[PDB]
């Protein structure tokens, strides 16, 4: 019967999902400077649920004509360890996407953590975060909630249900029960409010949709049936409402490398890229 | 064992926190929350997440910010107090800490410890830099904490410490990550006195009760396992922050175990630290 050691040590031979990238130590593995484009915002990211939050926000800002939200979204393949380049570590020492630099300052200001990037963009431009203190505070409560909940959905439920090479009943049960509890909190909130934090769409919706909205629409971990996604009537209503917004349809495909080819735009350097550079146009 | 097509909730599970954990949210009983005389009403327990907030409130009072006066009411999460109707009304997620600011009508509810730290920093104007670069870097680390603690607590703490059955696969996954996060923090503190820069902020208050106390042996009985003495900069900073007068006080609010002089079950007036700690209630 297994007993932990007095002092944990790393077995590099264990293998398994993300074996090639996960380590007990942080920092750079190689020297590479990040590319920088002509736009004021430089984003270094991948179209996972956390990258999508940020590119949905950027697209929503552009739809309101916000010229300062123009951006270059450079692809960082986390499977290849691009997050451990010297250049990437300088923008985010935690080596996770998304990471952004705002080049309208000197020196440029780095922003890492998807939730921090959403708050930074909301404050910078003044949209998608209410002015009223009570409404702003509710919006922040739900944004934080997501930032504290996604780790359970991804690092817990998604890991054990989808990626782990061994199906562990105790861990699947613990993390599926919690993912359901979180969906239930979200469902009972959306029963009473059009959007997560109230009557208006905010950065809280943008943070939550790529995780909880996509999970119930079948888009993450092949888990909608296992999670009984159809039982969360109000999550479904809201996930379809937010998912149909034109800026969400564009934001959700930026830096995306899975799904239908016509729903992948591997980098974004101008608005016209959506017309000409999606992966369905690059098959020859 | 193979997962089902659709997960169903069995009982017969009696593992750690199995008696409070459910796949559904909402109240288990009806009870109103107590309300005291002070402007800020806190409903919490002195776990790492409660301590973030009581530290901030004590730091603000140390600066003479009288509007941070607070009632810190005890919520016993092991008794299901987080599932009363009154508690669900302040935080529909049923976790502590949760706070209401009764200087508004209706009072403004604030839930998630990181949301509370931000709300208080913005309300009073302390512990969140005004310079945009420094402000942004403080928020990066605060959000980093809020996204990292789930792995330290609901992963590492759960599988290493609380679960009586030690599941090697899970313990290796979450220990590795705990150490990676410690190393991030150590490499940052190698270059900076506080987590976000030169000055103490809400980011230190968020991170200390988790990563600071883990390295000092205060959480999960894990310092040896984690090789915590290897993170020299986390140790330096953890000791430096722990010496702060307001940290010494904040860390004991709503604590219900440990030495008697390190337990103040509720805080309802500043003199409670002199009169009403569990050691002083000894007759
Ligand atoms: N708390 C984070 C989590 C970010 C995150 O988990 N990014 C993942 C991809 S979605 C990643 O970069 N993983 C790289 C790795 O684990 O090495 C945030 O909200 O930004
Ligand atoms: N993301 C959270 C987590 C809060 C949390 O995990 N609270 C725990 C105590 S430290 C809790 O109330 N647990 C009660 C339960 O799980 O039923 C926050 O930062 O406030
Ligand atoms: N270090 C990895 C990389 C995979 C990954 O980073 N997953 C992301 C989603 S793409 C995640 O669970 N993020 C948690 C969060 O968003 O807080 C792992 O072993 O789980
Ligand atoms: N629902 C429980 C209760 C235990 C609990 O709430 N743990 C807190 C620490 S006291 C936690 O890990 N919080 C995670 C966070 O702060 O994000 C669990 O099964 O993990």
């Amino acid at each position: 019967t297994y007993q932990p050691a007095k002092v944990w040590t790393w077995d590099k031979s264990a293998g398994g999902a993300f074996a090639n990238i996960n380590r007990p130590v942080s920092g750079p593995t190689h020297e590479k400077t990040l590319p920088v484009g002509k736009h004021p915002l430089q984003l270094y990211s991948l179209g996972t649920p956390n990258g999508q939050k940020v590119t949905i926000m950027l697209e929503e800002l552009l739809a309101l004509g916000v010229t300062g939200a123009e951006y270059d979204a450079w692809l960082i393949r986390i499977g290849d360890g691009d997050q451990f380049s010297s250049g990437f570590v300088e923008v985010n020492p935690n080596s996770k996407i998304p990471a952004l630099r705002d080049h309208t300052h000197n020196p440029p200001i780095r922003v890492f953590e998807s939730g921090s990037i959403l708050l930074y963009l909301a404050e910078k431009f003044g949209y998608f975060l209410p002015q009223d203190l009570a409404k702003r505070t509710e919006t922040m409560n739900w944004l934080f909630w997501l930032q504290g909940a996604a780790p359970f959905l991804g690092g817990g439920f998604g890991h054990f249900y989808h990626y782990a090479p061994v199906k562990i009943e105790y861990a699947i049960n613990r993390f599926t029960m919690e993912a359901k509890r979180l969906l239930d909190v979200l469902d009972k909130q959306l029963a009473q409010h059009k959007f997560v934090a109230g009557d208006e769409y905010t950065i809280a919706d943008m943070a939550i949709w790529p995780w909880f909205g996509n999970v119930v629409l079948g888009g993450v971990y092949d888990a909608a049936e296992f999670l009984d996604a159809g039982s969360y009537k109000h999550v479904q209503r809201w996930a379809k409402e937010v998912g149909e917004r034109p800026a969400v349809k564009r934001g959700r495909i930026v830096n995306r490398t899975n799904g239908p080819l016509n729903e992948q735009l591997h980098e974004r350097h101008d608005a016209s890229d959506f017309e000409t550079n999606t992966e369905d146009k690059r098959q020859g």
